[PDB]
């Protein structure tokens, strides 16, 4: 899987996006990975933020479906028309599939300005497509037509600094292994949580901790109304309840500096003097997830290096600066990309579980590191999920 190592690029903030090529001859773009969705869709029409797209016209091998297709995001929508095409990865498994296409002909707040990539690739389950689950989401079209294991692993990639558009272009985001796990890409060894429900990546948190205090919740709350490690958000969101008394420990393992309200909400960025970022005074955040044996568990840690996102000063000035990236949510729990750099993640379909090992690739300090670490006992553990 070499051939595959280094095929990410992108940032926490815009989304990691892989080259594909769609249609006869190959057209090339770059494409958001989004384990949070199951829709395969590109930009087929000229837009402000794109420069380059999906031409049907000019592929010989595009064939119409003739119906219409909406996708509703949290925050972000698209319409398109439903067709078919010849779909390669280049630096991916050598093969080719004809599988569903969304032609985006309209949109709103879904496309980013300099982000670099023209299109979304849904890698959740036909359960949540859009416009129904008739519609076979590309991973299963891919395992549908070759001989790739139902797996793939994904290892997100944050810097630890701002990235103007030239080096997010120049540096390598992260690797997306498509039929295997490789053992390059993570330190130490590998947990598996179950997949609760094949529709979104749905998994089980039993317990939290801020710098190993627990929050000392009913468990169910963690997981209202549903958890779910999603590679196409930015932030760690949580329930609005969780929310608000993780932020209420979290504010308190750091009195020593007092900071605007306006940071905690994800609206108001905090600057430091260059290399001054005080990351001891900030707490480590674990999550207990469910384990494969009955009552066992494990959890990953999380350092404020994962939860505070960086970027550019718009000053002239050296500063280090960023936004916090723990927001409130009304519809659960979403593990999103700043989790998920902190660790390589399994996707074993096949055995409907998620694997977390601690990514070679995460950003730490001298004195603590992440972590994926167990087992756990004593957990109260199995009226966790919601109904
Ligand atoms: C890659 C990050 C991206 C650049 C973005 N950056 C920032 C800084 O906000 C922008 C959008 N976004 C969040 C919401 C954040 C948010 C949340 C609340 C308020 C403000 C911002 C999101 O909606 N991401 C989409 C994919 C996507 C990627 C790029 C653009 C649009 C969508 C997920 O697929 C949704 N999964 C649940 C889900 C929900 C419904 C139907 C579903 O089935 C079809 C699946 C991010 O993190």
């Amino acid at each position: 899987f070499v051939e595959m190592v280094d095929n990410l690029r992108g940032k926490s903030g815009q989304g990691y996006y892989v080259e594909m090529t769609v249609g006869s001859p190959p057209q090339t773009l770059n494409i958001l990975v989004d384990t949070g969705s199951s829709n395969f869709a590109v930009g087929a029409a000229p837009h402000p933020f794109l420069h380059r797209y999906y031409q049907r016209q000019l592929s010989s091998t595009y064939r119409d479906l003739r119906k219409g297709v909406y996708v509703p995001y949290t925050q972000g929508k698209w319409e398109g028309e439903l067709g078919t095409d010849l779909v390669s990865i280049p630096h991916g498994p050598n093969v080719t599939v004809r599988a569903n296409i969304a032609a985006i002909t309209e949109s709103d707040k879904f496309f980013i300005n300099g982000s670099n990539w023209e299109g979304i690739l849904g890698l959740a389950y036909a359960e949540i497509a859009r416009p129904d689950d008739s519609l076979e989401p590309f991973f299963d079209s891919l395992v549908k037509q070759t001989h790739v294991p139902n797996l793939f692993s994904l290892q997100l990639c944050g810097a630890g600094f701002p990235l103007n558009q030239s080096e997010v272009l120049a540096s390598v985001g992260g690797s997306m292994i498509i039929g295997g796990i490789d053992h390059s890409l993570y330190t130490g060894s590998l947990w598996y949580t179950p997949i609760r429900r094949e529709w979104y990546y749905e998994v089980i948190i039993v317990r939290v901790e801020i710098n190993g205090q627990d929050l000392k919740m009913d468990c169910k709350e963690y997981n209202y109304d549903k958890s779910i490690v999603d590679s196409g958000t930015t932030n760690l969101r949580l329930p609005k309840k969780v929310f608000e008394a993780a932020v209420k420990s979290i504010k308190a393992a750091s009195s020593t500096e007092k900071f605007p309200d306006g940071f905690w909400l994800g609206e108001q960025l905090v600057c430091w003097q260059a290399g001054t970022t005080p990351w001891n005074i900030f707490p480590v955040i674990s999550l207990y997830l469910m384990g494969e044996v009955t009552n066992q568990s494990f959890r990953i840690t999380i350092l404020p290096q994962q939860y505070l996102r960086p970027v550019e000063d718009v000053a002239t000035s050296q500063d280090d600066c960023y936004k916090f990236a723990i927001s409130q949510s009304s519809t659960g729990t979403v593990m999103g990309a700043v989790i998920m750099e902190g660790f390589y993640v399994v996707f074993d379909r096949a055995r409907k579980r998620i694997g977390f090992a601690v990514s070679a690739c995460h950003v730490h300090d001298e004195f603590r590191t992440a972590a994926v670490e167990g087992p756990f006992v004593t957990l109260d553990m199995e009226d966790c999920g919601y109904n």
